[PDB]
DNA sequence: ATCGTCGCTGTTCAATACATGCACAGGATGTATATATCTGACACGTGCCTGGAGACTAGGGAGTAATCCCCTTGGCGGTTAAAACGCGGGGGACAG
């Protein structure tokens, strides 16, 4: 539902199958994991234990 | 005796000197700017030629319609795990 939100905002009457959907999802979780993987690496830089939306800004900051 | 005055002292009060917190001139070091000067890199002009333009053909790639059926959407209900809400406190964040 969410994917077919975001898409309504660019164009309206659109199917999906459903190996893209899980395409999607595979990739996004595969980028929130490895997000947080970087984000958690800078939160132990910090002398921190928990991570905090500071760590991912600047995460996403130098990777570009 | 009896009173007054003169040697011996402490205790307080005031005046002065010192120490600590704060701002404002004063210099010097760098930056910005003003100026003179000389330079070579850019812009233009010329001359020369290779790649763009023109004209035609042949041919297949793409556009177009017509049919197919696969895939996507959709609705429905049933247990069911996962989400959600709340509580309590501990250890992790954050500042000194």
């Amino acid at each position: 539902r969410l994917v077919r939100e975001i898409a309504q905002d660019f164009k309206t009457d659109l199917r999906f199958q459903s190996s893209a959907v899980m395409a999607l999802q595979e990739a996004s979780e595969a980028y929130l994991v490895a997000l947080f993987e970087d984000t958690n690496l800078c939160a132990i830089h910090a002398k921190r234990v928990t991570i905090m939306p500071k760590d991912i800004q600047l995460a996403r900051r130098i990777r570009g």
